[PDB]
């Protein structure tokens, strides 16, 4: 019955990286919307749209390797419908970085509880997979989404439009 | 209130290109859940998986052009459920060919309909848009997926045990 | 008397090509005059001066090759006047996007048009033309004008200094 | 049972293309004639030969690439005899040109009633097909052809000696 | 209220150099209609279209100069018609040559014109411009010009129909 | 009537020599209709598709230089029809080398018979032509062919299914 290569995989494991495959390519979905909005021609930015698109696909990448990880541990790969995101006009840059700020947020309380079940079920591969190639990004990810939004707000978005211009050419463009 | 760069663009058209992002988006997810299976420890071929995963982000980077000609022409994308797979295992190579094989040809099946709409609105650009970028590609794509469905069908797929391992190095790697 | 080298383009087609090429001329001349506008003293932005400059040379180069289909397809050119543009003072870079944005549209609905009658012709090669070198760079040109116009506004140029002057240096420098 | 890569392509429009491949191989066997024609020593021009094996060799090619297409689509290949040209001696380097001239027009309207027939039986990939690598291509050998048939008229060939030598050198060499 | 530039250069200089800036977008505009009438498949001479759309640039570049210099020294651009063409029929090399010649003639005595016209209100800025930029160059291409008409007339041109077919490879090639 | 070049060629090797252009047409015909049979989407050979294709384009180099040596010799070019192949489904890739090494010795056969005609009128050259050049260059061909044959043979084509498929890239990849 189970996996030739399956040792100390316990089967509430093998669900919560279904579930998390599916949160990350629910991520990558959203971060492809958001380029899209910024790509609009009454929005035009582009290195918005360039970096949200740049996330999009990390995030297509993190699913990818829990897939890669499943498979590794002998755990099977069960896919579910991905839900399209929240909202569909993200208003402004701003808001974009602080629903990405929430979604990266939201995707490490999954990372910490799946972590936090492997550490339950004496799985310590698990654990260190988990410690090596998501928590430190995620932590990444938060503190800088979280300069975006610290950076945009004193320079006074969205209501003065030249803050996100120059946000766009500066921190964005290099 | 409407796009300011829009100009003979359909509502229609600007409806199908939605649906037709969805699939483009849907078909990239089949060919995702493919390249998995092959990437099992019960199931084991590379290649068979490597390509799958070629497939998958082709179909990834056709939708995002689809959502660029949207912008382009001044319409606003509305993104929809990416709908899994119709199943998680795909039984064999020959079988995930088959069921590649199928899925293009329902894929250049919106597409046709999508000209057929797109002439009958007297649009020549989205008219072209989909000639050169996406009814060539398709054709292609359909009968590269016939030719492998042909040599693992001859070379006795898949009840002959060499024909997919053999075939997953010869054709498949290079 | 007709040519050795015509074969299925219409007489109407062939004058359809003439009054395009007139267009993309006229168009040439709009975006000249644009240019140097921002090459005055006392407007002095180099870069829209640079950048309306370089889509009065396209226009130009699109007015060639619509020339050169006319000869490849037997039919005869026959030039007319250039008309001058409707204003010499263009008031600020934002306006003379707004413009320009307008020309192409009005532009694009000639060559759209011009679509149609090869359509309702007969005519694969002259469709192939328009739509091969044409209706993508309209396209494309209208919608890269729609982001400049939409950026411009946001700022808003051209009321406040900073705007028209650091869009110069970011997005057209 | 129909192939299994078969999708919206009609049984005239498979029939269509099988007739446009021998056609093309037509085609090329002229071009093929006219160049041997020239390198006989009692005619002697050897860009005029090289020319004409150059457009033959293309023909052949047209031809290959039909037969592409006709796999691609599903549709099936049956051959036909290639006819031999309806002349040996061509005469003159201005008649080669006036031969060729008439039989890139006789193709390029074949291919215009290919386009009709994919046109009608809704068939873009097919319209598309013969858009990008045919009609562009017999617009511009037609044109090519023409242009070479009046400077040797202006020339004064084949009456005028030198005429067709320097033609040859100049021109083609 | 004058520019801030704006420093000895008088009204009637300024309206000049829009009535010669007119002249150069004309001369463009004439060379341009030549380009198109040796691309055509009656006429079909290469060289000669490649040398007279080089002209046609080049009578562009004089005008976009001219605008340059009516901002530098505070003058303002008013733009006119492009009137078209008097002929669109060149007939031959030798007629487009002569024509040629004639048009860069009135174009000198305009700038001789306009020379004087700075001279009298003293002006050595414009002068050098015009002296520097504008009048080397015309006596340049008039010289051209001249040995162009002198070398196809010798040949026999137009009715030795042989002479512009090699006029088109040895000098213009 | 005679040519000025033409020495110690008789009209029957003339004649025979054409024959032969034909033959060599056909082959490369036939090689055509083979190498298209394998690119079909129910066959899937692509290098049998090479291998062939390959073949056909060196037929038509034997063709070309057959018509390059008949003028030469002062002989006259008399192009007949190039006959269709005598199947369009070649059935499977041991088939078609079958076929391919029928053809090669069809064609050996009637160059051995035209340099014994070629021998019988005391042609030399003719004769050293057709060893240097055709010959050696068939036995080569049919021995290659003979080789695909029997390996085709040996692996058990095509009723088992790996046969050709692997045939495919070890020995023509
Ligand atoms: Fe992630
Ligand atoms: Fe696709
Ligand atoms: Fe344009
Ligand atoms: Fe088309
Ligand atoms: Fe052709
Ligand atoms: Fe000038
Ligand atoms: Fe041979």
């Amino acid at each position: 019955s189970p996996s030739q290569v399956r040792q100390n995989y316990h089967q509430d494991a093998e669900a919560a990286i279904n579930r998390q495959i599916n949160l990350e390519l629910y991520a990558s979905y959203v971060y492809l919307s958001m380029s899209c909005y910024f790509d609009r021609d009454d929005v035009a930015l582009k290195n918005f749209a360039k970096y949200f698109l740049h996330q999009s696909h990390e995030e297509r990448e993190h699913a990818e390797k829990l897939m890669k990880l499943q498979n590794q541990r002998g755990g099977r790969i069960f896919l579910q419908d991905i839900k399209k995101p929240d909202r569909d006009d993200w208003e402004s840059g701003l808001n974009a970085m602080e629903c990405a700020l929430h979604l990266e947020k939201s995707v490490n309380q999954s990372l910490l509880e799946l972590h936090k079940l492997a550490t339950d079920k004496n799985d310590p591969h698990l654990c260190d997979f988990i410690e090596t190639y998501y928590l430190s990004e995620q932590v990444k990810s938060i503190k800088e989404l979280g300069d975006h939004v610290t950076n945009l707000r004193k320079m006074g978005a969205p209501e003065a439009g030249m803050a996100e211009y120059l946000f766009d050419k500066h921190t964005l463009g290099g």
